[PDB]
């Protein structure tokens, strides 16, 4: 038996006719290279993805979100132990300059979208609840708050490839089951079956930059900061963005009412989590300016 | 529309023939006059419950799994504002000492019991991911350790019964509700389902206790602090104290496995949230001492 098996999901190959759509369209919105691990999760459940997506696409295209998702982004960094640079053991294993670059590109776009998606979870999650996500503020967004942002992915970046976990590695199935279990999480976030095919960098991300804040007060902390920031400034929307499960009872069971509510609870702590994580893996490349830039939308 | 609707459960009455015998040998297992929401909840899926419950019982039966508990219930007070008594302010309603009283039993009986579910949510949460619940440590227990606390209901003990949330007033629902969202929790606990036959001293409850501490820091951390005892806790087990997913899937179909996947983590940290909100609730009456003894297994 493998150390790890693989999560229940719509994988990108499976989503057929109109989920494949929804698919591409939230790629596009949100100028990202990979549909959420959670959104692939969430769409065995007929109907709630593609109804929750309707409702937040009018509001996470704008400036106005996008600002929402700098500010994650800017406050997501953990005030912990200083950080090693890797590129010294990287180049010691033998990495070209090149490859490296590789990576940090990888990290720079994963570090654009998990905030995103750090909006993204707050708006369907608080919404399901039905409280306010949005059309609640007297003033509506006005003046370049309410503007699109481009369309599609970055000049240049590629929708990316995740690992496929059974017929990959021990060592790689193993350091993603150890960084999973180091934050007592469910599964290998999208964000590791990218960055899986270098488990040789992992081990040393997860001895040198995740494993020392595991679990810890200053962790936790930082996510309860930026669940905050992501949970106020959904309210800013102009319209609700995402469905409520009491509208939602001729659509799904309550056996799946009941799974889609602790799914939503989940994901709303597993971005969290792993918003940090990255940027904090960035971060002992570069720093936390870098880390925490917006790199992509201007 | 209603201004709070059930959430989707086998309620108490509904749980025939060998689930039904199930649900009481948890109320006497653990000596508790209610079975969790969360098992509620989590029983609509086929063989889960009875599944995960056979693995915890001879562990969480034992006098060590008690001091687990015990441990979880003494550090579970926050460092928050200091509270004003709510006796007063009950008598100026015209409550008797002795209706008073009957809040306060009320109130002991939840905090004898949140400590010991936080125990099954962890054992339930973490086998499921096959992280350590037991059978790994070195020598198995002794002395002490080993032996079985009373079966049964304490004496005098009567099973709570739940109030209907549909049938109940405007005022009942308001409350529940606002105690439900200043949590960002998904539906009220059992226990404010006891409690609320009393709405007006809820109403005290959240002004005076809940709502001045919830989603701080402080409350937060001690969330994590209990969490981590009961993680730590079960890891002395003789044997794993709950089921895996990857055993459970001629059981279950992907799509509940998920869903489970969410329920486990949302309650596991509900249970905890509530445990310490109960808690607090006593601790106003009668300080940290009292609020946080072990009245019923010693």
């Amino acid at each position: 038996r493998s150390v790890l098996g693989s999560f229940p999901q719509v994988d990108h190959h499976q989503a057929k006719g109109q989920l494949a759509e929804v698919y591409d369209d939230i790629h596009n919105t949100m100028r990202v290279p990979w549909v959420a691990f959670g959104i692939r999760v969430m769409s065995q459940f007929p109907h709630f993805i593609p109804h929750a997506w309707a409702a937040l696409k009018p509001n996470i295209e704008t400036r106005y979100a996008e600002d929402g998702a700098d500010l994650i982004r800017l406050n997501s960094i953990v005030p912990g132990p200083v950080m090693p640079n890797p590129t010294p053991k990287l180049l010691r294993l033998g990495w070209t300059e090149s490859k490296i670059e590789e990576l940090k590109t990888a990290l720079d776009l994963l570090n654009y979208g998990n905030p995103k998606y750090l909006i993204l979870i707050t708006a369907f999650n608080e919404a399901w609840h039905e409280r306010d996500t949005g059309g609640r503020a007297p003033q509506k967004l006005r003046g370049r708050d309410a503007e699109r942002i481009p369309y599609g992915l970055p000049n240049s970046v590629e929708k990316f490839n995740l690992l496929d976990i059974e017929k990959a590695s021990d060592r790689t199935q193993t350091v993603l089951r150890d960084i999973r279990d180091a934050f007592l999480h469910h599964g290998p976030a999208s964000n590791y079956r990218v960055l899986g095919v270098w488990p040789d960098y992992l081990e040393i991300a997860l001895r040198d930059s995740l494993a020392p804040v595991a679990l810890s007060a200053e962790y936790d902390e930082t996510a309860r900061r930026i669940r905050k920031i992501a949970r106020e400034h959904v309210k800013g929307f102009d319209k609700p963005a995402g469905v409520a499960w009491r509208d939602m009872t001729e659509k799904l069971s309550a056996e799946q009412i009941a799974g889609l509510t602790g799914l939503l609870f989940m994901y709303n702590r597993f971005i969290a989590d792993i918003t940090i994580a990255i940027i904090r893996l960035k971060q002992a490349f570069s720093g936390p300016e870098d880390a925490t830039a917006n790199k992509y939308t201007n």
